[PDB]
C-alpha cells in the first residue's frame, strides 16, 4: 500500500531477476531503465524483504530508500537506481558491484583477477572510500558501520561506500560472516557512550585504512570483546601494518585519536590522500 512515486518507478515485468547476492539482495537485468534507451539492458542490484519479514523490517527498507531519494548521487557511493513499489513486494533498486566488498577483493589480490595491487593501487582505494565518506558527511549522513566489508568495488575497480543509509539492540558478542567482531572498528565514544558522529566515523577509517594495507588483514586476531574492551580503556593502538609508510601510519593514528576533536575530518584526509597518491610509485 505504498505511494507511487514516478522519479524512481519503474515496471515489475523491466526486472529480470536472477542469483542472489546479499545474506536480502539479488543480482538482476533491468530493461531501459534509462528512458533515453529503452532497449539496453542494466545489471542491477535488488534489495527486498524476506519470508519471515517485519512490519519493522518492511518500514526500515522504505526509510533506506527515501534516504538514498534524498542524499543524491556520488560515483563512490552506492546509488539508488529506481524501486517496484506497486502491484507486489517492494524491490529497492541499487547499482551493481560486480567485484564484490573490498575485504574479498584485496584478500583474493594478496602474494602467494589475482593480479597484485600496485602501492598506487591501494592510495587509490583509500582516496576513494575517504571521497565517498566525505560527500556522505557533506550530506549529514553518518555510517556507524564503516568497514572494507561495507565498501563495493565495481568492474572498473570503483571504490563505492554501502549500507550508509541503514536505520539503528547492538549485539557485541555477534561475529560477522567470516567470524569477525564489529566492536573493531567502533570509537571508544561509540563503544562505551553510543555517541556517533563523523569523528567515529573517521576513527572507522583508521581501521579500513589498516585493512587496505594489510591486503584484508584481521583488526586485532585472537582478542575476545572484554579484552577489547581493555585495550582501548589502556590507550592500546593497532601496530604498523608491513609495506605501509610512516605517514600513512602517522595517518591512521590520527584517525584513532582519543579526543574526537582532534581527529582529522574526511575533507582534510580526501585532501591529504590525493597529495599520496601523485608522489606514490606504481
Ligand atoms: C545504502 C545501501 N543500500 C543498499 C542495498 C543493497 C546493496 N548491495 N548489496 C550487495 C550489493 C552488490 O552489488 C553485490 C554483492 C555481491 C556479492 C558477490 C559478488 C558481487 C556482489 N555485488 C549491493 N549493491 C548495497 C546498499 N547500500
Amino acid at each position: 500500500e505504498l505511494p507511487e512515486d514516478p522519479r524512481w518507478e519503474l515496471p515489475r515485468d523491466r526486472l529480470v531477476l536472477g542469483k542472489p547476492l546479499g545474506e536480502q539482495v539479488v543480482l538482476a537485468e533491468a530493461i531501459g531503465l534509462d528512458k533515453d534507451k529503452p532497449n539496453r539492458v542494466t545489471k542491477v542490484a535488488v534489495k527486498m524483504l524476506k519470508s519471515d519479514a517485519t512490519e519493522k523490517d518492511l518500514s526500515d527498507l522504505i526509510s533506506e530508500m527515501e534516504m538514498m531519494k534524498m542524499i543524491g548521487k556520488h560515483k563512490n557511493i552506492i546509488n539508488l537506481l529506481g524501486a517496484c513499489t506497486q502491484d507486489g513486494p517492494l524491490y529497492v533498486i541499487v547499482e551493481y558491484a560486480s567485484k564484490g566488498n573490498l575485504r574479498e577483493y584485496l584478500q583474493a589480490r594478496r602474494p602467494p583477477p589475482e593480479e597484485q595491487l600496485s602501492s598506487k593501487d591501494l592510495v587509490s582505494c583509500a582516496y576513494q572510500v575517504a571521497r565517498g565518506m566525505e560527500y556522505l558527511a557533506s550530506k549529514k549522513c553518518i555510517h556507524r558501520d564503516l568497514a572494507a566489508r561495507n565498501v563495493l568495488v565495481t568492474e572498473d575497480n570503483v571504490m563505492k561506500i554501502a549500507d550508509f543509509g541503514l536505520a539503528r539492540h547492538i549485539d557485541y558478542y555477534k561475529k560477522t560472516t567470516n567470524g569477525r567482531l564489529p566492536v573493531k572498528w567502533m570509537a571508544p565514544e561509540a563503544l562505551f557512550d553510543r555517541i556517533y558522529t563523523h569523528q567515529s566515523d573517521v576513527w572507522s577509517f583508521g581501521v579500513l585504512l589498516w585493512e587496505i594495507f594489510t591486503l584484508g588483514g584481521s583488526p586485532y586476531p585472537g582478542v575476545p570483546v572484554e579484552e577489547l574492551f581493555k585495550l582501548l580503556k589502556e590507550g592500546h593502538r593497532m601496530d604498523k601494518p608491513s609495506n605501509c609508510t610512516n605517514e600513512l601510519y602517522m595517518m591512521m593514528r590520527d584517525c584513532w585519536h582519543a579526543v574526537p576533536s582532534q581527529r582529522p575530518t574526511f575533507k582534510q584526509l580526501v585532501e591529504d590522500l590525493d597529495r599520496i597518491v601523485a608522489l606514490t610509485s606504481n
